[PDB]
């Protein structure tokens, strides 16, 4: 079972004797720090909140099991049991710890306070940074949300130029990324990111974590639909692929359905097999019920202007009101491979050069989209800003000579609106002068339980392309 | 609680109306597949898998509403197979008819070598082999934190050998910082424990945990860390007193090494003016058991690296060793844990030869360059059918793309070998039948729900160790 008191960096246990004498108050705060990117999606503490850190979070056997794992760790005797005990007798193990945020969903530009942390006992000093290490993880929904809205941008800027409007576009990035992640944990987080953005997923995981920790009034928040894998074709055996394509066409007749088409030869087969010896199944297919074929190796942007060129001679192809080549509405295509944010970007624009609309194609990402991200993407970091020792307030911050881009902010901060209606992060506790309007942080989580939280469909709500507003 | 039939990709959910009619059997293998450097891959990870999600009764009669009421909605269309799970449920107690042969964890395999294999032991289940594909290649995680925190470890070997003449210390040169870096608590321990294959320092304390659950070592911890300060510790006492934390610091840690960070306001003006002329008398009179390890945070890595060791040398007492490079008195060391993974590694190390500088002097550590910067297809981990049963019939099977051969999936039931030159070979077609190249180097570790074979984590740092070391 988790143990809070083992989920910290190593080093942490031993700062609690590092602090300057007489120190009651750590103050510090979280930011995606400024130098792509420019703003940020909000999204994923309160997960972490519930998850981790809210309630009786500490015990006698939890603060035994530390003690014992450190002594070892350490091959000596500094882990604060002392600290750590008072915690539980004083507040039956609910940590005496305030933490302010922006709405989740929220979309805030690089630089700003995104939330601070502070402890509300003057004993439990240490406590605001022993949290650093499970808090700063929040970088990773907030990465993945983040680049998920940077694709879903591109997507509507070309789809809107192709067809002149936005029909679709929730269902034009799918989440493949799966297997691909480090963890079952890790692919829960990471496909509820996306789908802040999105509806469509095929990492199941992702709905059970939004149900328990967020929710929806639909029942679920993402979709799928039938598809073949490379198994289910190759084992009909190499000389049988155009019977293996029949039998999944025919078991899915009436539902969308896509079939993987380049297990020996993808232009062949959508050539001859589909184009002809089954074109007569693919044809007779209700609106609602595409065949969406899927090319998945070569050249991301070459394969697919060729698949779509080959389909765009053997089926009847329309031109839209856009002047924009549409195929027929039972016929669409998925790319599924090679696909991040910069070759989405380059397929969408090497389509609209070869006047194919975006209608005719959605994305699958895997890696790409769930686990090629790391935290200097955004450089999400946690520092801390302001103490209180000898009953004085310290205004505190680094600033490395070397690396501008690494100071940190300094004193209290609070986030605010301009009079032109954007974000300003106040520091040195200059927000208290009311010159700036109210605070638009808030408590989120004070002395062990969660006090504001918001539902998923506020999240996507809050996170909504301007276009779409 | 877990739901194994949650677990999958959604279109899996579908396949078991797509395979050929009478199908009996699928066999699946897992390879680091060949690309036209890592050439070789340290196997580790499956076990945590086995254990965690796999074994024992992972099917109940509520696991299979849950998840007939949930694919409803997420499908929109009643697709999924009740009677499939309803059947293992009913004939298995909920165990899965499966069986599972891998190579010995810690092993060190050449790229495009099988590293194990799948398959379905009761027929009505064929559909069961790829529907646990995905949390099965989820093993690519340990499997490429291992193999590229071992490389890394052999760069380290390399230039520690050249500058010192051997290996003292090896097993410290690269601790892991990542904790915070990485996507999840699990993902945490589990990239902890797939490092602690080849070091012993870690400050990713999730992965102790892990390791004494799953594998288990004889002594009480498989990782180690020591005290050391962070920007909080400093900073809080404002920045006209950087001297007075530093030297609060290393006074509470005097006999035991204690790493402190020198960069928050100039690293250049701490280690030489505060570390080099006022806290001097503090830092001389330690331990070679407790050395001052001083960690810039900040800069281009190289570059900072070889001006706070200028500097140091000039305010400090230096000897040079038996190989001709330049070494800190023992009482001072050095950490560099900013910008760190396998490339800036190398370029740090060469540039410190370069400079007569050696490796003894520091140590690293890295974060998200150690535990996030990595991929799937980074060493192309990869899980593909190879061979079914149809109508009593066994055909050998494979995807063969016209436009990457790289992609290219083996063909029939698999066999790993050594080869006359004790190098590694995987047989295809059943050709490992014919026993021209001795026993089959895999072994079943999972068969019918229960774990049939296991390692210690002990046996497998044995199986990961670096030549230069065993010579
Ligand atoms: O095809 C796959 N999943 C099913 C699927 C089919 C079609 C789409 S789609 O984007 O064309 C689509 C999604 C949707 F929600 C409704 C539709 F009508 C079409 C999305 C997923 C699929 C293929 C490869 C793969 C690798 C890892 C995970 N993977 C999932
Ligand atoms: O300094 C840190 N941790 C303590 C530490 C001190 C010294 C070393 S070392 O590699 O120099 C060393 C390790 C060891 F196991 C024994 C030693 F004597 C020295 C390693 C970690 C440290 C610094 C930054 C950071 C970021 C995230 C996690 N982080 C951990």
């Amino acid at each position: 079972e988790f143990n809070i008191l083992l989920a910290t960096d190593s080093y942490k246990v031993t700062h609690y004797k590092q602090y300057p004498p007489n120190t009651s108050k750590v103050y510090s705060y979280f930011e995606c720090r400024e130098k792509k990117y420019e703003e940020t999606v909000f999204y994923g503490l309160q997960y972490i909140l519930n998850k981790y850190l809210k309630g009786k979070v500490v015990t006698k056997e939890k603060i035994q099991e530390a003690k014992d794992v450190y002594k070892e760790h350490f091959q000596d005797d500094v882990f604060n049991e002392k600290g750590w005990n008072y915690i539980l007798e004083k507040y039956d193990g609910h940590l005496p710890i305030e933490i302010k945020a922006v709405p989740e969903g929220f979309v805030i530009p690089r630089g700003n306070v995104l939330f601070t942390v502070e402890n509300t006992d003057p004993e439990c000093y240490w406590l605001t940074n022993w949290i650093e290490t499970i808090l700063v993880q929040s970088w990773y929904p907030i990465t993945v949300a983040t680049n998920s809205r940077e694709q879903k941008k591109i997507l509507a800027k070309y789809l809107l130029e192709t067809s002149g409007n936005l029909d679709g576009l929730e269902y034009k990035l799918h989440d493949f990324g799966y297997r691909g992640v480090s963890s079952q944990e890790t692919a829960g987080i990471g496909a509820s990111a996306h789908l802040v953005n999105f509806k469509g997923t095929d990492t199941v995981a992702g709905l059970a974590l939004i149900k328990k920790y967020y929710g929806t009034k639909d029942p679920v928040p993402g979709y799928s639909v039938p598809a073949a894998e490379h198994s289910t074709i190759t084992a009909w055996g190499k000389d049988h692929e155009k019977d293996a394509f029949e039998h999944i066409v025919t078991q899915f007749s009436s539902v969308p359905v896509s079939v993987v088409s380049d297990s020996y030869d993808i232009y062949n087969a959508c050539e001859k097999i589909w184009g002809e010896d089954l074109r007569h199944l693919i044809v007779s297919r209700s609106t609602q019920a595409p065949l969406i074929i899927r090319p998945d190796s070569g050249n991301p942007l070459d394969t697919v202007l060729k698949v779509l060129e080959i389909l765009g001679k053997k089926f009847p192809v329309t031109e839209n009101s856009k002047g924009y080549k549409l195929l027929p509405p039972y016929l669409r295509v998925i790319q599924g491979d090679g696909v991040d944010i910069n070759t989405l970007q380059e397929i969408v624009e090497g389509m609209k050069q070869k006047m194919w609309s975006i209608e005719n194609i959605a994305f699958g990402s895997g890696g790409g989209l769930l686990q090629k991200l790391t935290r200097d993407l955004l450089n999400c970091s946690f520092k801390c800003s302001y103490v209180v020792t000898n009953g004085l307030g310290i205004n505190v911050f680094k600033d490395p000579v070397a690396d501008p881009n690494k100071r940190s902010k300094k004193g209290r901060l609070s986030l605010h609106r301009t009079p032109a209606g954007n974000f300003v992060t106040l520091e040195e506790g200059k927000g208290d002068l009311e010159e700036y309007g109210q605070d638009l942080l808030h408590t989120v989580f004070k002395n062990g339980k969660v006090t504001k939280s918001y539902s998923f469909d506020e999240i996507r709500k809050n996170a909504q392309l301007n276009i779409e507003l």
